[PDB]
């Protein structure tokens, strides 16, 4: 069995039933978008980054880590092209998981669809995701 497959099992998202908003949770965000704060804790040294993005709701857990790499990145005055082809070549290395819970955005369905990220919304809070590798959580596989 695949770790895909394996992840799959193990961890399957925690979401609502179907992806559309109800006004009443939608009329919260500030035009359709969400202020979501992103941990990252990489490489060798192992130093708690933190970056705070602001995205439509309806964004995919990949998505949101592209905005996680223009938001790191965005010093480098890179232009379009050559961000874009980076953040192509980087997305799909890494997934999103609810911070210090088991919880992990493993589908490609809109975030506001995920319990956590609407129960934050409801709670006015701000989601406290998560970026780590794929690599990272097949290795932490049962
Ligand atoms: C393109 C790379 S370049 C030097 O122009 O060719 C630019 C747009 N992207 C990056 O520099 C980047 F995507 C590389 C990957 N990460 S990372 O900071 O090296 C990183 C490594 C390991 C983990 Br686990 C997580 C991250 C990470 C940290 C912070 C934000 C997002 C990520 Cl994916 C980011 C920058």
């Amino acid at each position: 069995n695949s770790p895909h497959s394996r992840a799959m099992y193990v961890y399957p998202p925690n979401v609502e039933s179907s992806p559309e908003l109800p006004k009443h949770i939608y009329n919260k965000l500030d035009k359709g978008q969400i202020i979501v704060v992103i941990w990252v804790i990489v490489s060798p040294n192992n130093d708690k980054q933190k970056y705070t993005l602001k995205i439509n709701h309806d964004c995919v857990p990949e998505q949101v880590i592209a905005e996680a790499i223009r938001k790191k990145t965005r010093s480098m005055l890179l232009s379009s092209e050559q961000l874009k082809l980076c953040v192509l070549e980087y997305q799909g290395k890494y997934i999103l998981k609810v911070c210090g819970c088991d919880e992990y955005f493993l589908e490609k369905y809109p975030l506001s669809q995920y319990k956590y990220i609407r129960s934050c919304i409801m709670l006015g809070r701000m989601p406290n995701l998560m970026l780590m590798a794929k690599e990272s959580l097949y290795s932490q596989l049962p």
